[PDB]
């Protein structure tokens, strides 16, 4: 081990919140999971390992038991118990809380009714049998339920701290948390600093003593800082840079694909975008082969639906008929769709295309705009905003076409269905197809995984034929991590890599 154990990690934007109930993003989960620990954790390899729960058991199809360790503590020295989880999950489910991430608790018994305000939060199917024993009842059987409990929004929250401090409870001077690190400094758009916690039950095995998170929007600037030794661990690499970066940094460039999809949000209540024919036309004209081979260049794979190849629970991704058509044929068909929809040359379309400030996103957006102009005569005006603002605008439908992207929360197709299920808190495009939903509910009754998969595949295909959004490609996991950073693996496919699992060598 190295004498010094400070780690500096770059994140793509200012974090939206450090309150587990309001955490929505990759950045929020990465930072929040250093500060809070749930029933389980995802380790450096991507494996689900014990968190506050030392063990768990699938006692019945709809029932899980979690046995908590007895020495889990909050940062103020108070014990962590079953009651803390009951409170946290009820709070998450309560619509008065206003969480945008109710999807994770939705599998729990009665959660839907509670979210809808039909039943009180106390009815939620999580119970403290005793201070160290948790019982969770689910609406339907979920074989992988423990994976979900490793995400930030299901971490416990300290009732007293929230009660005493209200909206200021996550401020460094007020916050109480139970993870391997405690928050020392939070300067928005500047830095977040955290220090190893001596109260964490597994402190003796936590090597990294200080973690610094720097929000840097521009990948090139991030690269410069990495090169200067200001950063040990980047978010990604600049678009089009793989070649020169590989030559200069070699194996520090950690390669792979992620279980994550890059796509354009479409406002489904838009007067034009509400027409499936318009959405489809916009989708079929974009050349994802050129996009990936010439613009992104980091191994990204063209995608036409939400399911990345390799995700458990479906048989295969969605690949539309036209994916293998000559472009000229693609364009003719798409122009005819616009005509059919009443948006021919007599009624030209203009949209605003909003993305979060970043060089890759800008490049992708410029490409889409030119593609749509030259092939369809559709005008997309580019607009860049801060990521936090973009997220809010998508929720509120204040953007028409928007840069979006989803990282799997767990390795099953269900995580991607959170984007298109009627009424889901993360269905921001506003799509609703009851047949798709009923097919999913049916799939989740199947006793056989094969049968389940078939139905989920059918439901996914059915949804994508409606083109509720525009999938572009599968995210590349490529990033730079210094040679002296140990513990990094290439098998963490959802890219949930906690600081406590790494260590500095040399
Ligand atoms: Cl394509």
């Amino acid at each position: 081990l190295a004498d010094q154990q400070d780690l500096t990690r770059q994140v793509p934007a200012e974090v939206e919140s450090l309150d587990p109930a309001h955490i929505e993003s990759w950045t929020g989960n990465t930072i929040g999971l250093d500060l809070f620990e749930g029933l389980a954790r995802i380790d450096a390899s991507g494996a689900v390992v014990p968190g506050v729960a030392q063990a768990w058991e699938h006692k019945a199809p709809d029932t899980w038991i979690f046995k908590l360790r007895r020495d889990a503590k909050w940062s103020n020295g108070q014990p962590v118990t079953a009651a803390d989880f009951v409170y946290a999950w009820q709070r998450l489910a309560d619509p008065k809380t206003g969480s945008k991430y109710t999807i994770l608790v939705e599998f729990v018994k009665n959660a839907s009714a509670i979210i809808a305000g039909k039943q009180p939060p106390g009815d939620l199917g999580i119970r403290a049998i005793d201070p160290y024993t948790i019982e969770v009842k689910t609406e339907v059987p979920v074989s992988y339920f423990p994976e979900l409990t490793a995400m930030a929004p299901l971490t416990p929250v300290n009732k007293d701290a929230v009660a005493k401090f209200g909206d200021a409870w996550t401020r460094p001077k007020n916050i109480v948390s139970n993870g391997p690190y405690t928050l020392v400094d939070w300067q928005p758009n500047n830095r977040i600093v955290m220090a190893k916690s001596d109260k964490y039950w597994n402190a003796r095995n936590v090597v990294i003593r200080k973690v610094t998170y720097l929000p840097i929007e521009n990948d090139e600037t991030a690269l410069r800082m990495y090169q200067a030794g200001q950063i040990d661990y980047t978010y990604s690499i600049p678009a089009g840079g793989f070649g020169q970066i590989s030559k200069q940094f070699g194996k520090e460039l950690r390669p792979g694909l992620q279980l994550a999809t890059y796509y354009y949000y479409l406002k489904n209540s838009d007067p034009a975008l509400k027409d499936k024919r318009v959405r489809e036309a916009l989708a079929m004209v974009l050349d994802r082969e050129i996009l990936t081979s010439k613009i992104t260049q980091a191994g990204e794979v063209p995608m036409y639906g939400l399911m990345p190849k390799g995700v458990k629970g479906v048989q295969r991704p969605f690949t539309p008929d036209w994916a293998s058509w000559p472009m000229a044929r693609r364009v003719d068909y798409a122009k005819n769709l616009l005509k059919q929809a009443g948006h021919g040359d007599a009624n030209p379309l203009t949209f605003t295309l909003t993305y979060n400030t970043n060089d890759l996103h800008k490049k992708v957006a410029l490409f889409a705009a030119s593609e749509w102009r030259t092939k369809l005569g559709v005008t997309a005006k580019l607009e860049n905003v801060e990521f936090k603002v973009l997220m809010k605008q998508r929720h509120d439908g204040k953007v028409q076409i928007a840069r979006d992207g989803w990282f799997a929360d767990y390795n099953d197709a269900m995580t991607f269905f959170d984007l298109i299920r009627c009424g889901s808190s993360q269905n921001t495009v506003g799509y609703c197809n009851p047949k798709v939903d009923s097919l999913v509910a049916e799939a989740n009754q199947k006793l056989d995984d094969g049968a389940r998969a078939a139905l989920l595949t059918q439901a996914h295909d059915l949804a994508m034929n409606d083109y509720p959004m525009v999938p572009l490609f599968q995210y590349s996991a490529d990033r730079l991590v210094k040679s002296y950073v140990g513990g990094y693996t290439l098998t963490n496919y959802i890219d949930m890599r906690a600081s406590q699992d790494m260590y500095l060598i040399k």
